[PDB]
């Protein structure tokens, strides 16, 4: 699976180990090995949430399955929790879009996962 | 709703007030309260459109509903008009990807909108 | 169609001509004219793939049609370009493929519908 966070929080506010923590936490939450988790953190962004430039984050979690009503609620609590604790971003200034990818539509290593 | 613009136009060419204008105009076009509108502008990008590095934009609008044939035509007219007016990007060097999100697949404030 | 590459490789390692080569190769692979191909390369990113930060890329290809099982295999072989030009191992590349409906792609004050 793939997790991306775009935030207006400065690069210096992202703690050392944040990518490793996201990797480990997402591996645990999705039930998939850390070797298949990619994480991408994009600080210093020009963004606004509800017209306000207070700390916010726009995120996506893409996975082949393990996406659904209850799972996404659990992912949102986990990820908002981490963004609040590590980046000091309020959960109500975070969006996370969830994408259930078909294996045929994820490329990797010269082929796809189909 | 969430609106992202990626462009090769320089940061200095993005006028003061641009995020706010996007926020206001998207609230009105989508019929959603401005507090739910998130906007993200990414200047200085390395990109080409039709092989040319003249000014261009690659954009996305994600929304829970309010996405459809006629609505998307109306959004493109608004958003291309704003990019042309404010960033001097010709409308024919703009792509906007529209995504109708299921409420269960948008996380916010420790939960989802389902 | 639209192709985006996000990578931790530095800007200085993206060779001259890369956006053009992507444009040309994607026009040929998708069967669509180069005038309708947009490319976006984002270097110097803070990324981990599988827990580590050796060169990697997270990519996407959005097209109105020309997306499917066999086509996507073929796109993946073509694009995993990234090895030759950016020295990224194919096993540290993900490419997300998106078959867009024409009504859901805006361009020139309207849509492709
Ligand atoms: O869920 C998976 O098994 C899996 C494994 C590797 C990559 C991905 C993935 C990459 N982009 N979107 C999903 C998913
Ligand atoms: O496949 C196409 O014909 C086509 C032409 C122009 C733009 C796009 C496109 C832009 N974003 N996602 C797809 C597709």
């Amino acid at each position: 699976p793939m997790f991306i966070v775009n935030t207006n929080v400065p690069r210096a506010s992202v703690p050392d180990g944040f990518l490793s923590e996201l990797t480990q936490q997402l591996a645990q939450a999705t039930g998939k090995p850390p070797q298949y988790i990619a994480v991408h953190v994009v600080p210093d962004q020009l963004m606004a949430f509800g017209g306000s430039s207070e700390p916010c984050a726009l995120c996506s979690l893409h996975s082949i399955g393990k996406i659904g009503g209850a799972q996404n609620r659990s992912y949102s609590k986990l990820l908002c929790g981490l963004l609040a604790e590590r980046l000091r971003i309020s959960p109500d200034r975070v969006y996370i879009n969830y994408y259930d990818m078909n294996a045929a539509n994820v490329g990797w290593n010269n082929s796809t996962f189909a």
